[PDB]
RNA sequence: UCUUUGUCACCCUGCU
RNA sequence: AGUAGAAACAAGGGUGUUUUUUAU
């Protein structure tokens, strides 16, 4: 039944709600702004950050004069004579928390914040990138398409598999084994223990993510690689180089900002009441109701920021090119064509002349097509830079493939057709 | 019983 | 595992530096 999970959806976002109106009791900002997303945005990282138990370990270390490191804060935006301002402000940790414990009749609910954070991961993933990391790495920049969700802390939700992705792991256990084989002491003791059993995990989580036989076998093969080597490295390579074809839909919950919360509960929407449907039509049945505003940059086009923060709240960095083009009815891409800059505002930059815009919600809209396609030689040039595995890996590898675009999952149906 | 971490590079030693 | 045999090896010791700002 999925009515008690929603019993719990309720729970949190009515002491989510909470703790927003009590916060807004202690800001008193203003309806119209109540809609410029960037406040709460930076609202948002507020709790985001306040909850860190290394952050504790960091106050007790005091290595630094870290700005009273049981008390945070960050830059806030207010106005003044219809021009606008920055405000640095800073709220105690202890004091938030008691408000969110008599905001969670005493509990937490780590849920809603957990989606939060899915929200500024998927927000930081679609509108920027992380070439450079992979600079890190060593490997093929174009191979990004198994990033979706990059930016998540290894204490998040860990259902948050839902949306952590190929490459995450490929690039965190290549990242544990370079520093593993920069220790001996990295195995040595309890510490070994629990970072292998989490290590297996990971893999196991892998696993999961897998779903063909060849790939099964050859992960399998990679686990037994029970001390730290290099070899697996180049194995797990060129197992992604086949797997860039052999993609299935993964979790992708159209997790919107909250700042909807104030003209949410105004509109009458519990997710008590309700409960909610987070995929389907249920997301497009709330991203038209609501209203959500943005602070904006001169000389550059408003329209252009417009569509960049639309589909990054719609979380489609790697949906079909032409998919999202008949979903939106005008031209989309990757950034690259998406002319702008960041959604927020950098310390140094001179807010002195922004201005303001009602901007713009929403889209054009069973499952017509397969959408299929499959790639370009040089997809398959890409092997010729390198088990029996191999053999099937090449065979499949060489005639023709499914589906070229990386993915493309949505519950998406039409607006006027609420029903189905 | 499903609870690595706020990130990586350099030296030295050869029986005292 | 193995060397070895009344106790050992299967290496041992030091140096670095993180709160933001984003696209080739």
């Amino acid at each position: 039944n999925a009515t008690e999970i929603r019993a719990s959806v309720g729970k949190m976002i009515n002491g989510i709600g909470r703790f927003y109106i009590q916060m807004c009791t202690e800001l008193k900002l203003s309806d119209y702004e109540g809609r410029l997303i960037q406040n709460s945005l930076t609202i948002e990282r507020m709790v985001l950050s306040a909850f860190d138990e290394r952050r504790n370990r960091y106050l007790e270390e005091h290595p630094s004069a870290g700005k009273d490191p049981k008390k945070t804060g960050g830059p806030i935006y207010k106005r003044v004579d219809g021009k606008w301002m920055r405000e640095l402000v800073l709220y105690d940790k202890e004091e938030i928390r008691r408000i969110w414990r008599q905001a969670n009749n005493g509990d937490d609910a780590t849920a809603g914040l957990t989606h939060m954070m899915i929200w500024h991961s998927n927000l930081n993933d679609t509108t920027y990138q992380r070439t450079r990391a992979l600079v890190r790495t060593g490997m093929d920049p174009r191979m990004c398409s198994l990033m979706q969700g990059s930016t998540l802390p290894r204490r998040s939700g860990a259902a948050g598999a839902a949306v952590k992705g190929v490459g995450t792991m490929v690039m965190e256990l290549i990242r544990m084994i370079k520093r593993g084989i920069n220790d001996r002491n990295f195995w040595r003791g309890e510490n070994g223990r629990k970072t292998r059993s989490a290590y297996e995990r990971m893999c196991n989580i892998l696993k999961g993510k897998f779903q063909t036989a060849a790939q099964r076998a050859m992960m399998d093969q990679v686990r037994e690689s029970r001390n730290p080597g290099n070899a697996e490295i180049e194995d797990l390579i060129f197992s992604a180089r086949s797997a860039l074809i052999l993609r299935g839909s993964v979790a992708h919950k159209s997790c919107l900002p909250a700042c909807v919360y104030g003209p949410a509960v105004a509109s009458g929407y519990d997710f008590e009441k309700e409960g909610y449907s987070l995929v389907g039509i249920d997301p497009f049945k709330l991203l038209q109701n609501s209203q959500v505003y943005s602070l904006i940059r001169p000389n550059e086009n408003p329209a252009h920021k417009s569509q960049l923060v639309w589909m990054a709240c719609h979380s489609a960095a790697f949906e079909d090119l032409r998919l999202l083009s008949f979903i939106r009815g005008t031209k989309v891409s990757p950034r690259g064509k998406l002319s702008t800059r960041g959604v927020q505002i950098a310390s140094n930059e001179n807010m002195d002349t922004m201005e303001s815009s009602t901007l713009e919600l929403r889209s054009r809209y069973a499952f017509s097509v397969q959408r299929n396609l499959p790639f370009d030689k040089s997809t398959i040039m890409a092997a010729f830079t390198g088990s029996d595995m191999r053999a099937e890996i090449i065979r499949m590898m060489e005639g023709a493939k499914p589906e070229e675009v990386s993915f493309r999952g949505r519950g998406v149906f039409e607006l006027s057709d609420e029903k189905a």
